[PDB]
């Protein structure tokens, strides 16, 4: 219950052309700019372990959080050259800022996943079903 | 089955500009005032324990209850400065009045959660998936 | 399979102004009169116990049945004074007539719940998620 | 796989005024005649018992089948007098013809339920959630 | 992965009047001809047995497949005489051609069910919820 | 998280007449060309085994991926001659390129299924519910 203090800098208006898009199916044909395009998948819950405490019946609630990549630059049905090759550094930047960059945390792990996040394509332009953990 | 006696003062017409809004997705762009914006999540049920009694097959039914924060003041895609920093006292007020302030209760715990209620943002303005327990 | 014989008197046309309303979301703003406003929640089923018999594979089927309270008299966003305080006797009348007043019953318990039926408000006028058992 | 031979007489055009109604929510206000008004609930399945055989992986499949009663004669919001009191013989006729009257059956029990079939009212005119077994 | 070689003869344009109907609710009132009217129910899956192998994590997947009978000849709300009595040979033909007539099969059982396939009527003209297995 | 490097060549614009079709129900009557027509089925997940590791709570996530075949050439309600007989080599090409052709993979098995992928027809022209594994 303290993430906003760092979320403020986590979010930095990634797209320069998209304005008031309310970003978080994709168009892939008329998007003004390659915005972050965050997505939500689900949640993780469990008890009967170190997560659960005493009063208030709360536990360390597992949280899910994913993103969608929209570049379509150098990849317009030609080949996957420049779609993720350029994203690599961008993917690292996104995964390091939006996740893994947490405030002073005691019971808020803010789990981050640098690797082991497979993504498969479809629709003929670009799909990226990212899989990351939040834990908070 | 006695909460209304204190609910009467729990609710005190938080918004001064919103009238007959039937508050309990959000707009985040044309809301007249920062109302309480309460939300409902689910329920908790269980038997075979101290909750269950004899006749009437009733038990201490776990109840879920959450809220949504809508301020968008000092936080208009600029930064999370003034969104929750000002809410902190307001969040405490809300969580202490709407929850944890119960009448003479014998089997109505009215559980309250001051901490351990994480919230994540999205849509580019403000999201707050509050997680609180009611137990009644 | 004999409840109608007493249901006939259970139902007595509670509202004097509402006519052919087909009562069993609520409006809370243009309702002519405070009708009973019965609601249905679900069912309870189980076997491998005294409920199950021999032939016909039938058992004492648990039945769920609830009501909604619509008074909005002395409680019009002012305070919860007169909403349930006046309902108390009315709630007892409803729960004693509609439930617990059964015909000659051998395997039809017709369970009734005088207490332990919590209700929470929302929408800014009145909500009452009653929880009662029927067992038949 | 032989029921039609007796279904032919099971069905005998109960309503005299309803024509091509395709009977199997109810109106309760403009129905020409009190038709049978059969309804379907679900199915029952199980293996690892005498139901399952050898080849073809088939078993004695439990089947669910219910009916809806629509009389609204002598019961028009007045009282439950003549709604089920007259139905009693009619209910027996329906449950004995539509169910329990099976052809030469070896693995087709065609279970019938004379009693233990509770029904609850609602909507202000008449409801009858009949519960019967078919087993085939 | 070889069924088409025999499916080619399995399907033989059963209806002579229905053209480009895309057959696999029914009308029962304006159908030009009594087509096969195949239907799909679900699937059967399982592991940890002889079905599962080594690589490719595949197993002998249970497959469900059913049909709907539409004759309405000699059975037009009169009686079930000629609806299934004439279908009997037709039902055998359908169940022997569409199922049980498989190519050279090693791990494709193509299960067939001659008997033990109950069907119940409704809607006042004809219903036939056939239950057959495919296993492939 | 490296598949695109080979996906780039996996996808090679199979249809020559279909342009900007956004391929991944089918029409089967006005399709310009026999495109790949990939489909998605679901996912496979599991823990408590060699899949799960230490930090990041990730595991070798099972992935599902299937295709739909649309040829309708030499098979136009005549017979299944030329529908899959010609597809055989095409099916092998598709299953070898789109699957089983993976980059340098350490924890990305990219499972491929040459056989044991049954497909059943329906709708009167062509259906092919392919079943393949991706594991990544």
């Amino acid at each position: 219950f303290l993430e906003p203090l760092l979320i403020e800098r986590i979010r930095s208006e990634v797209p320069g052309l998209a304005i008031v898009s309310g970003v978080p199916t994709l168009s892939e044909q008329d998007q003004p700019a390659p915005s972050a395009y965050v997505v939500y998948l689900g949640d993780e819950t469990g008890t009967g372990a170190d997560h659960q405490g005493g009063q208030r019946a709360i536990q360390t609630v597992g949280q899910q959080w994913a993103v969608v990549l929209v570049v379509h630059y150098a990849d317009s049905s030609n080949s996957g050259e420049g779609a993720r090759r350029e994203a690599g550094p961008l993917l690292g930047r996104l995964v390091k800022a939006l996740t893994g960059w947490a405030p002073a945390i005691d019971v808020a792990p803010l789990a981050r996943s640098a690797r082991q996040s497979p993504a498969t394509y479809a629709s003929g332009y670009l799909y990226f079903p990212l899989v990351f953990t939040a834990r908070f």
